[PDB]
């Protein structure tokens, strides 16, 4: 029920650390509201959407195929690999690896895909190549979680808008990317918990043990996304339950005032 910026500021007062938020109109790219839009936050698992943007850009360029099968071994597994640990014999295709990285936040899926492009610094080069000179990935999973592996709310939002609506990717690749974010399985306690019946939402969350939480999302009424929302929090000693609740309440405020 309070206006959104009031609720964001309240959330920060209750939690400590910092909360960064931006709401952007999808069609025009106008910023509708924001708080700490230019300050840095840890990306956490939200990078996995940017990583699969770089893989689909390779597919558009004829350098990669979503159906290409990758075989890997027990040695390649890192912490939190719920889908990849189940395919040691059959492997996964590049498309399945992106689905696992986005919809389950599978960490070995993200590492395998980072190998296909030459590592974290090459992801950062793809971002630079599209006009985002702020966002940087420096680490492999599971140890993203200083300025390493960070973005700002306005950099991430703008970059997500460029991937989803721009002509940087083909229409089929842009649709594949939003399809995987719409199928996200692990963000149910965040924005999803405040969405009314019939709205569209495509999202990717991030968390660290550890103090941090974030979500990036494209959402809108009547089955169509019309706004991008980015929320990042870092730096507090609050519990996971408390961080999830504040995000769901900021979500309720932006819907009630849409
Ligand atoms: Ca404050």
């Amino acid at each position: 029920h309070p206006e959104t910026l009031v609720k964001v500021k309240d959330a920060e007062d209750q939690l400590g650390g910092r909360v960064g938020y931006i709401e952007l109109d999808l069609a025009s790219g106008k910023i509708l509201e924001s708080f700490r839009p230019e300050e840095r936050f840890p990306m956490m698992s939200t990078f996995k959407v940017l990583l699969c943007g770089a893989v689909l850009s390779r597919v558009d360029a004829g350098q990669e195929q979503l159906g290409r099968r990758i075989h890997y071994s027990q040695n390649d597994l890192v912490e939190y690999s719920p889908v990849t640990e189940k395919h040691l014999t059959d492997g996964m295709t590049v498309g399945e690896l992106c689905s696992a990285a986005i919809t389950m936040s599978d960490n070995t899926a993200a590492n395998l895909l980072l190998t296909t492009i030459g590592g974290p610094k090459e992801l950062t080069a793809f971002l630079h190549n599209m006009g985002d000179h702020v966002t940087r990935l420096d680490s492999w999973e599971p140890e993203l979680n200083d300025e390493r592996d960070t973005t700002t709310p306005v950099a991430m939002a703008t970059t997500l808008r460029k991937l989803l609506t721009g002509e940087l990717l083909t229409a089929a690749s842009r649709q594949q990317l939003i399809d995987w974010m719409e199928a996200d399985k692990v963000a149910g306690p965040l924005l999803r918990s405040a969405l009314p019946a019939g709205w569209f939402i495509a999202d990717k969350s991030g968390a660290s043990e550890r103090g941090s939480r974030g979500i990036i999302a494209a959402l809108g009424p009547d089955g169509k996304p019309s706004r991008i929302v980015v929320i990042y929090m870092t730096g507090s000693q609050a519990t996971m339950d408390e961080r999830n609740r504040q995000i769901a309440e900021i979500g309720a405020s932006l819907i009630k005032h849409w």
